[PDB]
């Protein structure tokens, strides 16, 4: 009861959440590396 | 039968239920690393 | 909340921060690049 | 900071700025060009 | 700074230069295209 | 130098060199045409 | 059942999903895009 | 007989069988991934 | 929700909105180069 | 004879024996393993 | 907002702008032009 | 402003300059051909 | 459906749509380029 | 049987479905390019 | 709209309108070839 | 040779079997791919 | 000798004898990946 | 001497004699290893 | 069928068909030039 | 077989079959084009 | 010997023998494209 | 003795002789991919 | 002296000797990866 | 003394010392495990 | 030697056969248009 | 050896042999071509 | 020595020396494409 | 000292020394890969 | 130094250098293309 | 050396020098132009 | 040698050829021409 | 310090530095390349 | 607190501080590589 | 109470506390790692 | 005092001292291996 599920569901929580904020680096990299290329594009077509 | 069969049976539901939890953490943990290389595969295809 | 929150936070900020100048260099790799074709076209057109 | 902005910034001046004397091909071609046209509409006109 | 504005300046003295010689055919063909119709006039005003 | 100069310093020679005979033509063109219209004047003061 | 089927299922949902608006980038990346080279073309087509 | 054969049947069953779902994330995956570079090859073919 | 469908929404609206501009280079590159040919049908019709 | 040969054999074939549904597992494992990444180079392959 | 629609605002004004000298040839190329066709009408009508 | 403007504004006086010599031919030509022709009219009027 | 026939759709209309205005140019272009020809043909039939 | 044979099936008809709106922007194209350019035959032929 | 409608609008405008002046030569050339040649006909019947 | 051989013989009919249908999607979207492109090719050829 | 060499004997022939069919896997794996790339590499050269 | 010594000897030539065939199956075992990741890296270079 | 067959259709009608006016001014054209030198016919035949 | 013999088959018959109508539009421009000079030739005649 | 050379071999005869009918658009694509143009040199030479 | 020298050696025989297979296939898919685009490159100079 | 130093002596020549021809696999695995990606390569450059 | 602090100090010496060449077959392990793997990296690198 | 050879034979038979009749329209052209000029001698000498 | 120096041999033989029957078009279409302009030198000098 | 400098030093060898027949490909498809376009500017000068 | 100093130290050496050669290779596939392409610039360029 | 210095050295002399036979051969295409057209001049000047 | 020098010069032999037959075509096309003309001269002149 | 040289020699041999017959024109206008004026002097000199 | 900021120290100064070598073929690579292409618009200009 | 605290408070300074130059060596690569690309560039618009 | 649960109270904040410092590495460590390819996908996109 | 805070000591101080050397492999190694792939990256980029 404590330790296995009250620990356990703190695990869930505290690890999958931790987590969204790396998935914001996610969006963040993204503006960046299509940034980068719309510039590769462009060149291409000048 | 007391010790032996009905403790050794609360040893099977206590530890494989509270390692149900556990389980969890799993699934927690799967919805952050999935989450972080969606972020991967996006900037392979920027 | 620290190590997770807070640290994602700034991968963030600073990565598509710092990929911002990486864009400034489309900017100006491109007046050069539609450059040597304006003189294309010219020969083109003479 | 450093490596992002600076030198990214370094990217900018540096690549379009080296394509200025590419653009400078551009204007000798451009001489040659049309001079050998001259020639061609003259030819035309006699 | 050495293949960027160097090598380029090569490139519009040594492409416009040797154009140069291509308008000098130019002037060539001018003095066998109009020497033939002289000839054309001539016959007009036979 | 050699194939900008040389060669075109060649098409200058041998253009409007080769052209000099075409110039020939206009005066034999020129022996016979006027020929016929001194046939036509006479012909006008019978 | 829960962890394995529902989890999953979300991951397929979720992640399909979110990638819709990806997806979405590209009609509107594709607009853009096209829309530099009308502009090549009509130069051709001057 | 119960331990082994039964209980690691199940293993099989509920293992495998909780795995299908996450081969179904497999496809919802894709449906995303290619379709951001359906846009990747048309931009190429703009 | 928020990384997906949000952050992908700015993709679609800042990638093919900067890109407007990018057209615009398109009609200002198309004034002067039908401007130059304009001169080139003239000299045709001299 | 009777404890040593007899029981010992009976530990073999129990055991190992036994031990053949715990392979089982490691057939269906396989299963979805692979599964989820025949989704993982599918991405790759997109 | 910045590299967008600044810089390509700039591409259009550069451009185009740079290229009404480009136009400016083609006046000076007619005043020529023309001007050796004057002789060509001239000695049709002598 | 250098190479479009400056530039430009060279091919304006050099070939429209460079033409006045060819409008000269012009006028030598002339002189011959309603020479020949005087000589024409005076053999109507013999 | 959506990304791929309605914005395709969109593709169509307004890019063959604005190509309409560039065709006006032709009628406009055609107006003034007989123009100056009949200018051409009446100094034939002076 | 169910993602792989099913699923792909999709993407046959899904993708190469999608593409042909695409390629109806490739017929509205079509009738923009060569308006401008029955412009450009007429101009020739003036 | 923007682009594609009224800048060739202005296309149209701008280039057959320009044209106009350039006709404007045809009129002027006019006067003065008419007016050799009235002194041609002037000769013929001297 | 129930588990490793039947197992994966399973493994080799079930994977490249349903990869099967994922060369089916290269088939429907070579279908658009080159569609695109022929309209590339007459834009080309207008 | 029972045990140690020829039981070991069995490990030997049954495990990599066993991983033969696992081996299968890999050939019938590779037969689909590079499928779905020969579709890759088609609409490169579309 | 004789349970010590000779005993003991017996014991080392049995133990890691035996364990020769254990090594053995270390080699077979890495047949098929090996083998399928052969068939990982081709898939990786498809 | 429909974009290469019915689109191509539409071409071949709406191109030559089009054109068929612009024979129509050749016709006009013709009233007009045939009719200045019926002037200069006379004027010969004064 | 299928997938490359037969749909690369389609892709014969249905690129060079459907350019058939664009060889069409080839044959509806001739009408027009000469038309218009046929119109060129007769004001050369007048 | 199996796998390795038996099965590439089939990647050779497949790949590059499926790959025929690819060339075989090539041969079809090349009716069309040549015949679109046949008509572009037509009109020309009108 | 055996196992490290005898065994690995059959790994290197083994694994690059059954690879020399795999580089035939890249042997053969190079006949069809360059096959492909002589078609492409004919379509250019059609 | 005989156990500690004389047989680790052993170890040490017998277990890295050994491992020479591990290494050995290395070279040969290299000579065919490498092999099929000159392929890879090739076919990018087709 | 004797028994304890002479033979105990020989237990550190003999012991520890007998030690040093079981770590002389760590470094011997070493030279071959890296080297396996400077192969696997190798090939990543292929 | 199918697709070149062959396929390059029906171009050189196809293309240049096809342009026969292309000259047939020559030859009736020449029919009217000297006819319009027989017309044009005679009133020469009325 | 094998797969480089003869595989590649056979690309230089069967690529530019195969080219050869391309050339043959060439000279296939220079007959027709030049055949309309015999044409249209004949009604310039009708 | 041996793996590293005497293998690595024969992939240097093997690699670009069964490339220079790449390149001979290059020299025999240089062949044919200038043969095809000496064709095209042949027609252009028809 | 010993195993840790002197055996890592000779790891460095050895390691990044047998990998100069690996760099080696690097030159050689350079040359090659580089040769193909100025065979692909060359026939765009034909 | 060696690899990057030295090689790379090698690339500038051996490209640039081989590429000057490259422009030999436009040299001669001058020679024989200049040559067809003095031939086009003639025929106009007949 | 070879592929550059040695084939580009072969590139200039026998581009320019199929050349020259064309420019026989030159010298065998003016004979006939020519031709047609001495005869509008003489109809001139009667 | 084939295409250059033979073929072109066709040109020189069937387009001057071809223009003998032209030049029979010439004389039959010829004796039609002169005809209508020898009725032209006659009555001059009634 | 040590081998963290003075190797990669080193990395950069040696990387980028060996790099600069291989902008230098970049160089090269255009004197030969722009060095063609003046061959082709000399042709187009002749 | 020591251990833990203070030791682990170095790990994350002398880590990511020594991680630095290492990303030192992403500037100076960046130099290189962006820079031979620029002679990609350039060598497409030559 | 004493040693139970006050001592492994104390287990618990030491060792889960003392691991904090260690999960802050983590964050250092992401710190460099990710800005390596940061520096990684720059170089792919150049 | 003796065998635990001194002996424990030298542990610290042999144990991650003598890991130094291991980490100075850690450089050797990546020398190496950025080594071969800026060959990787040069071919991309050939």
């Amino acid at each position: 009861s404590g330790g296995g599920g009250v620990d356990v569901g703190d695990v869930v929580s505290a690890i999958q959440g931790a987590a969204g904020p790396i998935a914001a680096i996610g969006g963040a990299v993204l503006t960046v590396m299509v940034g980068i290329k719309v510039y590769k594009w462009v060149r291409r077509a000048m």
